[PDB]
C-alpha cells in the first residue's frame, strides 16, 4: 500500500488540477484519480510529478513497509 | 528518458540479485530485467526497491524531460 500527499503538495504551492495536469501533459482526470486514491501512477509519471514538484518521490508517494 | 543506476547501487552494497529478489518477493530475473533496462517496475515495486536499498527512489531511477 502507498499513501500519496500529492493533493495537499499540489494545493500547498497553489497549483490547480489543471494547471498540474497541462504541465504534465496528462488528464485532469489522472491527476484527480490519483488524490483520490483510485490507483498509482506509473513509475514515470511518480518521477514527472516529483520533478516538477520539487519535492523527494518519497515526501509524495510513501511505501507502507510490509 | 529514465536512467537507471539499480545494478550499480546494488553492486556497491554487496546485495546479490539473488538476496534483493528474495526481500521483494519477485523472480531474479525481474530485478535482472529491470537493471539491464529492459522493462520498469511498478510504482510500488521501486518504492520496495529503493527501501531495500536505502537510496532514494531518485537516486536509482531519474527521470530527465527531453
Ligand atoms: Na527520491
Amino acid at each position: 500500500m502507498i499513501i500519496n500527499n500529492l493533493k495537499l503538495i499540489r494545493e500547498k504551492k497553489k497549483i490547480s488540477q489543471s494547471e498540474l495536469a497541462a504541465l504534465l501533459e496528462v488528464s485532469r482526470q489522472t491527476i484527480n484519480g490519483i488524490e483520490k486514491n483510485k490507483y498509482n501512477p506509473s513509475l514515470q509519471l511518480a518521477l514527472k510529478i516529483a520533478y516538477y514538484l520539487n519535492t523527494p518521490l518519497e515526501d509524495i508517494f510513501q511505501w507502507q513497509p510490509e
